[PDB]
C-alpha cells in the first residue's frame, strides 16, 4: 500500500541487497533543506514496504539515500560509493513509483518503474 | 588530469553534449561540500581539466550532473532533476573515469580507468 | 493455474513504461549436439511480463536462451533499434529456484540481470 | 584505426576485462548464414584493436560473441551467462561504432558509442 516502492539488487552476487539502510527525504518548500521522512532497512527480498503513506505522498522533489558503504562493509568489502542518492520529481500523485537500485562494488544503476 | 568523465545519451546513442557538471570535495571536518570546478561537456560528451594533480587528494568527491537542464534543452522532461555521483578516492596515482549513461527515466555509472 | 519457474520483465527505459507486446522465444541447448530446441513462444502483456514460459515437465538444468524481438517491438512503434533482436543466454543449475531474467531496453542500449 | 571498437569492463571489480576472446561475424545476405570475420582477445586495457579494416566494413548485420563463461572460469568464478552475443545493424559506414560490454557474474549491459 505504499505508493513508493524500491528493490535493491546485488548485481555482483546475483542476490537481493538485504539489510540495506534506506533514508527517504522530501525537499522542504520554505528552507531549501532535505527533511527526513522515514528510515527503513531492506528485507531479505531487497525491498522496503511502508516507505510513505498515500496521505503524505504529495507532489514534490524527493531523495532516496541508499547506505551502500555500510552495506558493502558489513559484507566485509570496500565500495567506490559511500552512499547513493537518487533525486526525483513526483508530479502525478495517482501513480505508483518504483525506484530500484542495481549495485556492485564499482557501479550502479536505477530506472523509473510503475 | 586524473579525474575524467563521459556522458552518453542512451536513448539516442549520441554523446551527451553541453551538460553542466559541477565537481566538489567534502570538507572532512565540516561536512560541507567545497566546489572545485564547474565544467560543460563538449561535442564528444567529455569534460577535460576537471581538476589538477596539485588539487587531487584523497577524500570524498561528488560530481553533480545537470540532467534536468540537459533534457529540457532537448525539449523533453526528465524523472531526475539532477544526478550526483559520490565516490571515495584512496589512491592518488590512479586515473578515475566516472562516466554517466543517461536516458529520460534511467541512469547508470561505473568506475573505469 | 501454475507459476512458471522462469519469468521475465521488459522495461522500455527510454519512455519509462513496460515493454508490451514483445515476442520472446525460449530455447534450450542440447549439450550433446549444438542444437537449440524451441520450447515456447510468448508475447509480453501490458505490464511487460510473460507468464507460463515453461512448465516443470520441461524445466531441467541446462543452458537456455531467450530471444526478444527488439527490432520488431521498436518498429511497430515507428522507430529503429540498433539491435535487430537481443538474445540472453543463461545457465540453470538449481532446478528448485525461481529465475527472473528481465530486460531493460532503449533503441541503443540494453541490460539484463539475474532477478530473484 | 578500426571503424569498429569494443571495451570490456569488469563491473564487479571496476577494472578492464583482460584476455577475453571476442569473435566477430557478419550475416551473408545471399545465403542465410553467418560468416566468421576474425577472432581477437582483449588486451590489458580491456580493448581489442584492429577488429576490422575500413575496406571490409560494409553495411550489414553484425554479431559479436564475447566468451564470458571462459573469461570467468579462467578467473576461478562461475557466471550466469556462458556467452554474450550482441547483434547489431550497421547502416552508416562512415561512422565509428563502439560496442562495449560491462559485465559481472550475474549482469551485463551494452550501449552503442561513437
Amino acid at each position: 500500500l505504499s505508493p513508493l516502492s524500491t528493490h535493491v539488487l546485488n548485481a555482483a552476487q546475483g542476490v537481493p541487497g538485504a539489510n540495506m539502510t534506506i533514508v527517504l527525504h522530501r525537499l522542504d518548500p520554505v528552507s531549501s533543506a532535505w527533511n527526513i521522512l522515514t528510515t527503513g532497512i531492506t528485507n531479505d527480498d531487497g525491498r522496503c514496504p511502508g516507505l510513505i503513506t498515500k496521505e503524505n505522498f504529495i507532489a514534490g522533489v524527493y531523495k532516496m539515500r541508499f547506505e551502500t558503504g555500510k552495506y558493502w562493509d558489513a559484507l566485509g568489502e570496500t565500495c567506490f560509493y559511500p552512499y547513493v542518492e537518487i533525486v526525483f520529481t513526483i508530479t502525478n500523485t495517482s501513480q505508483h513509483y518504483h525506484v530500484p537500485l542495481l549495485l556492485s562494488r564499482f557501479s550502479y544503476s536505477t530506472t523509473r518503474g510503475s
